[PDB]
RNA sequence: UGUGUUUCU
RNA sequence: UGUGUUUCU
RNA sequence: UGUGUUUCU
């Protein structure tokens, strides 16, 4: 009878904006942060006197065609290329996976510098783990090259009008199942929705990231041809999207 | 033919629908008792010489921005914040998921102390998994910040005149479908009505809660702008409600 | 000695005493689940505590129909008013959580032994059951007989009813049993119908072939609850539910 | 080579159907030898100073009412009965299922000593998994109690004049389909012909058994009322037979 | 430098005699029908047996009971078990995991396949997979000669017009059924998954060199798989397309 | 500190010359092994143990031609004499199997690095190969060039020969490669010829695109082994095998 | 949701 | 490719 | 046949 009144008294209990926001800052998620990624890449690069921006491009291209394990890939590479990778590992302190807060990986570089990643994909389509022609056969259309990497999720605005964001996410999901199957063979026998379950949680975290503003994402999506000035989706996107919904439904 | 004739006689023994339904309601599943929650919080808090009212606020904010998994959220948190979460776990014996009624979770604190939860939402709406700006885009209007958590269902009086309670419930459902879609991304490809069915049962239990009286709920709904002293729904609420009904059917 | 054919043949003239044989049968017979023992123990333990034990049976059955078979567990997810009642029921009847022995009482056992009342409560509780009546109504093409919506119904099935009526009733009950088995055991939800059926048909057969109720007892029960009429004609809902079951499992 | 020539010349080597079929019959699968069973029972029984003939009777009755799983049936039995079953397992080395021919099971005892089994059935027909009253309802008449066990097949002479053996076999099948349906409830929803196929093979092997001669079988069938001294079938047998054929096709 | 070293191997000696001696040292050594027949003949004559008759009995034994003689005696009439006991004794039959000098029933059936392939015409209904079962799986009456793994030993994959490939396909139709019956864990698996369990030792059998190509041609004709003009029997080509469709 | 968001967005309008990027792709491209490194390690490890390493190369090649690329496994089915020397070769050359790093020696890589000898050994032991020369003679309409009867032959193919003669030689080699792939991997036997060709397209291309040997080196090799004459004219059997291949594949 | 997984040549 | 796997009655 | 199994909210 008084436990009810205790709870009810919290109506008049102080909800100080300042103290609440300080708690939020203490409790907030701390780990993956594109801000931290670019900061560390820039710092470590300039400390060794590198053209660090050029190193980013090379690290992204390296990531797009070889994956996320630099030490391993050197053992299966020409000496000319391996020597370059050896340096990239040295200055940027590249790890093979299981990243911590201050850890830099090739995936993280591709994700943080996605506005360039999304441009390189237009050129590398046939050298990717899943080729563009393979995706072109899976979709009924020429699949948008910009989407052919997990990092694309970072520029998706889910709140675009008329469910455009959802449709873009669907179309990207079509690539993600194929990508997930190629780098994890144990998923190749699994159903579409089972494969989707393996990526949709970190994928959602990427799409709901706040590194880029909504206007940043809109500009990126337009610049790379997913959507136009009038926010109209390209047909390849909507047709790839319905393929995805059919597979998982 | 003695013990057999006894059991056989139960055919003519009474099965009154009203008497049976009374038992069903007694024996019905109950996730937790809010009354027991505020009791245990106050008891365990004072026993350690803590400003337990302040700890309630912190646990609520922690719940709003990080969810209901205390041990897991510390693995991705600033050292400062994780330190105080560790304390809260210690003194309040915080567990995760859906344990017994004598067990405290962050989710249950926000539900039991909802008259404060509902005020904190007015402050940190942009730090939620689903932001206030997102809800503003989904509804045609500014979505009432107080509704932006499952614990809001606890202050809903379904027996308000003219089905105003059902309207408020629908307006809250507009948020709940979006919230469910991000914390459980597998639901993103499901129809709105299918998503609504995933939280129908616990949401109903919260609205049907008798911890707060109808007058208590009425006062809460007025104090937070859902309804006025004349029991008239805010325009944004009726808007969000009809958006919801059109999504669901 | 070593002519073994003649040894076996001589057992023709060997004594087959009815008295001694029946005594062996009594020693060797199955001993475990016994509705007679259940009702006896419920009645004894109830009157020893001065309870309206018949009313306790109804409450224990309703408790079983809506919450399942684990009383200690369900108290942790129940109002204090209800939990206090359950606490008493556990105390006087010595309710266990499962793995019953010969002298063990469980909620399932109460529902099974006192099935002539269980079968009446189901008419009223249909929407509060783990599998609702409306859910079964959608699975069958018809309004599924509420009386069958519990495993204990198998105890009143007479498999020897003329014209395979008993088999048809068992089929219709099997339609509910797959749904019930899937809800209380999630690991079966991905399995095929006949796989799920394999999980229950052995104890289910033991229930149908039980001898607690006579054939005339079962006939009366089945009529009283609407499965079959005075002329032993099956209700259409039963035969249509039955063919759904045969289709799933075949 | 010359070894190649040797293998090549096997092409010219014969393959007489009669000679080959003789080998098939020799090498054919044999579940157990009844002869070996009565031997081991008498040997192991006398070696422990037991009334082994009496133990045979108990094992048969035990087999008729409890089946073929000695260790399992003791878990649901009176303390008195389980005590003597434990003994029987000890002295006769009882196993379950289908082990080697040098292994005793309760099922094999009832089969080997069928001239007694067939008499016990006349006494305990209401304590069987399928009762005599049940069979009375399935047939239009009183079903011959002697047929109410799979071991009855051991005394069937298939080479009786006018296909009387086949008629007796069909009458026995009327019980066998019901017996199979209760001990293996998964078969309850199967067609009668499908159920009959589940026991066709071992039942045939029992009827084709040559442990007993035709004269031995004839004497057994007469002594138990299946047929008279003039080799005329009992009316209930021909009845049960035509009931069976109509069920099966 | 290193390039010139490699390039100099052009003028390095490739002596025919020494190379062939290395080949002989390095060559596969294990399963060899020559060794099988040699050992069967030697061990048989050392005990004064009609060893050729023993081969037939061992093959028939293999076709209807499988590859585990000690085990099958425990489920056999005393008359038959006594015979098997002798066969085990003189030929030193093992239960599996054969070494170089090991004789198994499978090995007898494989080495003496020109007789094995004749016995199958007679035993079709006593096989683990019956002829009528294979007749229902194929749309036609499946060639009895193919209803055993040992048939692969007489397949000439180099027969003109892909006839050899077609014969191998038709045999593959039986092999999936046979593999499923003796290994229950494969019964839930897809056709190509089951095929993967046998196609490696199966290929070793087809590419064996015990029989010449003309030996195989003669065998395949004698047993009706193909005719004098090397035309395939329709049952073979129809069984083959069933197999290709499954996998 | 700094904007960071702007630094990232800046990369949208950051350069992306196709030629500069493609140069990086070729540097960073996957490389199975370096033939140069292989002959180095063979000579170094061989001399360090006082061995006729040139002779060991020959034995390892012959071993590779008749037994494949799994040294530990092949010893389990080999004469005691042969297995004894294989054990040595594994020891001094540190032989591994499959596709390990570029600093690792395999039998397959020895045959590839020392292909000017491999190509001569094939002329001698063609009937001891997994696919025999007589088999290839039946598949082609003519006597199939023995020098092509191994994947390592691709290492001496000059694709930039005039009149697409390089492509013709590659196709003629492909006639063998489909058959070789079908026997070492019997699962491919039921696949279409074009599907089989796709299984070895990538490593075969890498071998032909190898720059370990110069065009003049390849030309001299191809002439010395009869694929082409001093006037760069294809042998008739090669053009035959090539058109057989194209008709199989499409 | 917490941004992971990085196969084969 | 390396010639294996041998179920249930 | 041996009368078991009792999920998630």
């Amino acid at each position: 009878e008084n436990y009810r009144d205790i709870a009810l008294a919290f109506l008049d209990e102080s909800a100080d904006s300042g103290t609440i926001n300080a708690w939020v800052n203490e409790f907030a998620y701390q780990g993956f942060d594109p801000k931290r990624i670019v900061q560390l890449v820039k710092e470590r690069g300039t400390a060794k006197g590198r053209d660090w921006k050029k190193d980013v491009k090379m690290m992204i291209v390296l990531n797009l065609v070889r994956g996320n394990k630099p030490e391993a890939m050197m053992k299966k590479m020409s000496e000319k290329g391996a020597s370059i990778v050896a340096n990239l590992i040295s200055v940027y302190q590249l790890k093979e996976g299981n990243p911590g807060r201050d850890t830099i990986t090739l995936s993280r570089v591709s994700a943080a510098f996605v506005p360039w990643t999304v441009q390189a994909l237009r050129v590398l389509s046939e050298s990717l783990p899943v080729s563009g022609t393979t995706m072109d056969a899976i979709a009924g259309v020429t699949y948008p090259r910009a989407m052919m990497h997990p990092s694309f999720a970072g520029i998706i605005d889910l709140d675009l009008p008329n469910g455009a964001g959802a449709t873009i996410a669907d179309a990207h999901g079509l690539f993600m199942i194929e990508f997930s199957k190629t780098i994890n063979p144990s998923l190749r026998t699994k159903q579409a929705n089972e494969v989707a379950a393996t990526f949709e949680k970190p994928n959602m975290a990427a799409m709901s990231g706040r590194f880029f503003t909504r206007e940043d994402k809109k500009k990126l999506l337009i610049a790379v041809g997913i959507i136009d000035e009038d926010l109209v989706l390209a047909s390849a996107v909507v047709r790839s999207a319905e393929k995805y919904r059919a597979k998982v439904g």
